[PDB]
């Protein structure tokens, strides 16, 4: 039939469709991605604006998947109505970064205590002021000890979440570098004060795709290496919580 | 093959796979059903991230169609690239919108002259300042004289392009509608300036489909005629750019 | 007799004294100029502050021109009391401007879509965010269609209002130019917003007086011939306003 | 004939014109009236834009008086040039204003120490920080000890220099009441950094007009008789300077 | 003698006279406290402003512990010397607060993962964007497991770092509560991004004196307990980093 | 007894035990030397947090002195609760300052009239404005009256009150001397703004220890001798406040 309930103009899936606990990624061909190999009893729950969600377990614990697209904007409708519409826990960003930190190395993986921004929108939370989006501990904690239990060896610190991919901005990378931004994405900054305003809990972690200043780049198989390596991680970290 | 050129890294299309001219929407699917009902000669020429994007002919003049996600960071990222990488010429975005206008209604056609935002990508580019990101004027006048030539009436306006759906903002509403802001969206505000960056022309037409303040809603059939009334204006106005 | 009638503290004209449609420059010795030369039925309204004012009628139809002063703060006292006191309906701003834009030149006759600033009376409007001063369309396409009448050419697109003509801003020059800001005034970003506040229309044409990178100027001989051009455009205009 | 020398595009006056002390006035028919009433060997050496200017003597010193137009960016243009091509050491504003204080009354007389605003420029001046607009202790002084020699009291303390005389803003005449400023007008805080740049100096002399709060406004009468107390202490004090 | 020898404006201490590891609170009779009761093999080694500072060892490891005033900036000059002057590696804060979040309690002892901030600085660090506080994992990890160690629960979040004790603020508290602010103090938000800049560590633990919603406030002895419980915390975690 | 009255949090002294009129100075051990030297009928009113207060009389006039601590936030505590709880009429911030501006000079003392500042709180206070941080006029003029009876030349004007004393900024000295800001220092921009709120009087005096510039440095005997011509000057101040 031509017409399908919505719960959100966002989303078509129903309450009790997503699990208490969701991975995002931005590309949602790369939920699926992650639904078709790493869930069972998996079901796709979402596919409106193409934005493809997707709920199962993961050895056995209910979880879900589901694409965020670009920027801080996209994230936001999506993780509020998590929280809101699904009653959703915790959200765990997955994703890939630059980094332009001179001791971070494209394939690192990158545990993200905090995220800084270019954004407006944590100072319209808080009065004008600085908002730290901050994530979880438990969240941090459950991805450290996940990640050491598989031997991978990660980098524990700040990321950036930039409103702009394509920089002109004179200065901003011996500024991020100076302070030891470890990850240059697009999200996260968004997602942590929703999950505050919800009660609730958000992380994320993240893979060096390309190095801003030395101009290294990861290979097509480099990158699925190291998504293999974090998802592992994050789906491990996901029973913790 | 798993594998194939990429021009950027959000667009698998090669040069010369993109008209000079090109109409951009939120959702890629309604992209899809534009060039499956008004386009001849197409053809599919990106599917990254499910962002679809498609070239052939409205009245045999090259035109492509893509989709532009939602929020300014997404479709800066998709913009700049068709302007820089693919030496498009001229941008229309085709959407939908809310209004608290007392004197707009659902399911009016509203073409924007210039776009207000909650973002600071603009004052990043303007030292600081308030850079108006303004629609070019022959598009927005091939906007109106098409609507002219098909009976269509319009809105002709300001919009606001906000960085969050999910207002909580209290007097926003009254603001904008004491300064007869006719559409409430996400992206033109981040397309304009883009435009103008690279010396080339954009504009936006949006479709009402929720009144903020009177809980009016269009329902989907109002929805689905809205957006042919829409499509065919930004049509015809590609004809003379 | 030393005293007279004040509808407001600014301007001794009794309420019905001002044309709905109205033209302001800077000037008010050029306003004089403008009713001397071109309004028949021709009376003097105000001069509070030497701040002339006349009302007249052009080809028949009732008009005002009076001037403004300098700067944003000095506009918006003279148009808002003529959009709330007087009842106008219609201003459209007519001056002299420097452009940075390397393909605007000297004699040069520019429309205004829409003016940047560097005051914050827009954003104090707009609960700090990013309000776009945005002349009205009809406005703007009655000045373009009027030049095209005329056989004037016209560049037709931003400018930019700022509140201090003796600038020490390094970079301002190239980040207007790279966004094609056409003309740098000090006014019609003030005048906007009022006009939207009122449910009213303004516009502005303003002729190049100086190159600000160049250092081309023209001579008073080539002002006097482009003030020519640019008011005959106006007055054409409000036949059609 | 119909062209004179412009040493800058707002003055005629040829540098050596204006005296090293000025008084201006936002009115200019009122530096004519000041100029015809209380200087002699008195000389009109502008008239562009109607902004009348006067240069002669009080008491046998030589001193000038001009117009300076509302608000910040108008003043700025006049006195810039003043300091940079006149070669002026002192200005001292003279004006009127209305108040908010609780404790400051119509007609009262106002010495400003310092001027807060609602204007960028002075962030502009000091890397986006709080430059304070202060008058130059020396002239403070001379205000205040000729208003003791004169025998008229007199309030001293902060003005605010607005952008808009139409303000819609909820809590300022509040805020502006608790810290006690004294003085409301359009001026002084764009007049004061200008000094400081060129290593000169200025200050302020107001006359309260009307009570913001309490309605009260002084007659046609009264206000003649504050302005003739005020600026007998404003002639006396360029003695001193 | 009346002189001795200053590494900087504001310590006297020699360069080595500071262990890797400091713990600094804002009251410096509490330092000398924490250093009477705690350490061993301890000195005075500033007394510069009277701000103490000494120097000995936690269970044989390597300790300092000094004052650090009220506030962000002088929490600056200090922390700044010791990273910078001192080679010091590790910055533990220990301290008080207030809070607003409805499940926090009086005597709760907090550990700061990030803080918030109504000050500049962070913002001066980072071109004029969001620069989250954020405290190092290690260090959150040592004091969180020391604190499970020692069977004392604790409260894991985000603090707000103000530059104004006495708030006359409207609606701050009910954001911050929004957003689950656990802890409201005046300098963990300075520290960090000092520790970020020289390639250290830094964290903050604070127990709750005063619910700033509920009046609720602990007694003298009630703040000794919890002092006691802070303290040991933070010595134990010191073994760890 | 283990424990006394608080009237405050941070101040031990019973209302009453303050004068109307108070010298603070950063250093509390300097509040002592004060005390200690030049003031009779003394007694220490105050050692919470080891910032020591001292009341006493000078040439038989009450007078109280103490520690400020260094910053913005540590002044505004302790003279927030000097006018609110111990109702002291005056205070005179008493200190040291660097210096950019060209013509002053190591040893000067410095008088001022308002003081800019990088903190937000003043903003804070005016509705996000810029509200000039300014002295009283009538205690500026009774220092400038006391150093002119003493033969001891002094500076007056502007101040910059700075949260970062190791500033990293450029680009800032060269617009402090451009603007001719006489004194760097870390308070009195907090301390103006309080005394207005309350109704009282404030003002500052501070000697200059160094020249940011130039790198002139006062030796340890030649800041005695500028602190104690400036205390004079201080002192005999107070005795017409
Ligand atoms: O260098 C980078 N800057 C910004 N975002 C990045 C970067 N590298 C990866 N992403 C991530 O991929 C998308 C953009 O391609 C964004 O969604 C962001 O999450
Ligand atoms: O009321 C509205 N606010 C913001 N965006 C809106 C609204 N109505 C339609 N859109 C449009 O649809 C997407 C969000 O659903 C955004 O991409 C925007 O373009
Ligand atoms: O380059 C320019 N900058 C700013 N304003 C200008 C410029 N050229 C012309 N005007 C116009 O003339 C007055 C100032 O002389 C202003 O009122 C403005 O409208
Ligand atoms: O209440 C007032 N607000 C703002 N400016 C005022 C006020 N009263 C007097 N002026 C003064 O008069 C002009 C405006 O009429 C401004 O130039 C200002 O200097
Ligand atoms: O409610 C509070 N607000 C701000 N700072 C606080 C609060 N409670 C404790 N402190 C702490 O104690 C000092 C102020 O008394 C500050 O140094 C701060 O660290
Ligand atoms: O150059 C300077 N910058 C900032 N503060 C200074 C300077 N010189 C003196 N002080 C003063 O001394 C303390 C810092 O050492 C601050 O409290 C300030 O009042
Ligand atoms: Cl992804
Ligand atoms: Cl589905
Ligand atoms: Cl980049
Ligand atoms: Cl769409
Ligand atoms: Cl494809
Ligand atoms: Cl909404
Ligand atoms: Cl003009
Ligand atoms: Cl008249
Ligand atoms: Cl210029
Ligand atoms: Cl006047
Ligand atoms: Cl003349
Ligand atoms: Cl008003
Ligand atoms: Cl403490
Ligand atoms: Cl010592
Ligand atoms: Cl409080
Ligand atoms: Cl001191
Ligand atoms: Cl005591
Ligand atoms: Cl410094």
């Amino acid at each position: 039939h031509h017409h399908h309930h919505m719960a959100t103009p966002h989303n078509s899936a129903k309450v009790g469709d997503f699990a208490e606990t969701v991975l995002m990624c931005g590309d949602p061909l790369r939920a699926k991605l992650i639904a078709d190999n790493y869930l069972e009893n998996a079901k796709q729950v979402n596919s409106v604006r193409g934005m493809l969600g997707f709920t199962g377990t993961y050895k056995g614990k209910p979880l879900s998947v589901m694409g965020h697209g670009m920027g801080i904007p996209s994230i936001s409708i999506y993780a509020e109505e998590l929280y809101n519409v699904y009653k959703v826990k915790t959200i765990i960003r997955v994703g890939t970064c630059g980094t332009v930190d001179p001791n971070v190395h494209v394939r690192d993986v990158c545990i993200v205590t905090a995220s800084g921004t270019d954004s407006n929108v944590n100072r319209m939370r808080l009065l004008g002021h600085d908002f730290p989006a901050t994530a979880n501990f438990e969240v941090v904690s459950a991805l450290v000890e996940s990640a050491k239990a598989l031997n991978i060896p990660t980098q524990v610190g700040k990321a950036y979440s930039t409103d702009i991919f394509y920089s002109k901005e004179q200065g901003l990378n011996e500024a991020l570098a100076q302070y030891h931004f470890i990850a240059v994405e697009m999200e996260s900054a968004g997602l942590f004060p929703i999950a505050d305003y919800y009660g609730a809990r958000a992380g994320c972690i993240c893979t060096v795709s390309d190095h801003i200043i030395t101009h290294e780049s990861a290979t097509p198989e480099e990158r699925q290496t190291s998504f293999q390596n974090m998802i592992k991680i994050a789906l491990e970290a996901t029973l913790k919580l």
